[PDB]
């Protein structure tokens, strides 16, 4: 975390993404290499209660070195204010684009298997996403497909061991990607309509859910093969690229950059 360069000197903003985690994000300029950055600034005396729980984030994604998570590039703190920079991505978020309609098998299988990619680098670096789903899967222009948004230590996307606070490993990650893939397939997790604390109970008691509606068994076959209630007989990432879903559908990923530019 450097204290001594002003962030208003390194940086110049541009426009303001949107409202993040506990602040605000905005689309800069890295100054001294003319990149494009993603710079959000939190104000850490409005949020003194999480400010462990931005210490956290900081620290995972500082260690993280792989082309499938957002990459991090240093912390400034100007008065009160916390910048955090990090990699600019200009396609947006998985969720953004399922906006300009539902998404094929194609475009699912891309994105679920660059997903797997981020979760396997993850998972062998003894790592945890903690909240994989759409919105936090962000796109380049070019169409590859980054993690953003950790979690640290909404109910749809977690796995029931988690929502009964027992230990949990990576195989949590792989239960939030089987959602995620429903959601990729459908626009929103499975009791999307019902309150919170009703889906916090639905969980644990609940047959896994499955993709329902007219998909490809083996769309079908990877969703349940991720939402298995007992953890330990959930697959690796690096088991579920092997998956015939992924195998049949997956293009490169520059084929992304179609639907990317639908969004715009
Ligand atoms: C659209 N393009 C795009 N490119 C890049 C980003 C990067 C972030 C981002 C993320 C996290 C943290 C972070 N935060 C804390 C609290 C601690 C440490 C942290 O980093 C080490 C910092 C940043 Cl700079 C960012 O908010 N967004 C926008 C964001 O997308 C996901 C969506 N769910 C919400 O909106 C982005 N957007």
């Amino acid at each position: 975390t450097n204290l001594k360069a002003d962030p208003e000197e390194l940086f110049t903003k541009l426009e303001k993404i949107g409202k993040g985690s506990f602040g605000e994000v905005f689309k800069g300029i890295d100054n001294r290499t003319q990149k494009v950055v993603a710079i959000k600034i939190i104000d850490l005396e409005e949020a003194e209660d999480e400010i462990e729980d931005i210490q956290q984030e900081i620290t995972v994604l500082s260690q993280c070195d792989s082309p499938y998570v957002t990459k991090y590039y240093g912390s400034y703190l100007k008065d009160t204010k916390l910048w955090i920079i990090m990699e600019y991505l200009g396609g947006g978020s998985a969720l953004d684009l399922l906006e300009p309609g539902p998404l094929d098998e194609t475009q699912i299988a891309t994105i679920l298997r660059e997903i797997l990619k981020g979760l396997d680098y993850l998972h062998s670096e003894k790592k945890i996403h903690r909240d994989i789903k759409a919105a936090n899967v962000l796109l380049s222009e070019h169409g590859e497909v980054k993690l953003a948004d950790f979690g640290v230590a909404t109910p749809f996307w977690m796995a029931p061991e988690v929502i009964k606070q027992s230990a949990y490993d990576s195989k949590a990650d792989i239960w939030s990607l089987g959602i995620t893939a429903i959601e990729l397939a459908r626009g929103e997790p499975p009791h999307s309509e019902l309150h919170p604390m009703k889906v916090l109970f639905l969980i644990p008691k609940n047959n896994p859910p499955t993709l329902e509606g007219n998909y490809s068994k083996p769309l079908k076959e990877f969703v349940e093969a991720c939402l298995n209630k007992e953890p330990s007989f959930r697959p690796t990432a690096k088991e579920l690229l092997k998956h015939k879903f992924i195998l049949r559908n997956a293009k490169k990923t520059s084929y992304l950059t179609e639907l990317i530019d639908a969004h715009h």
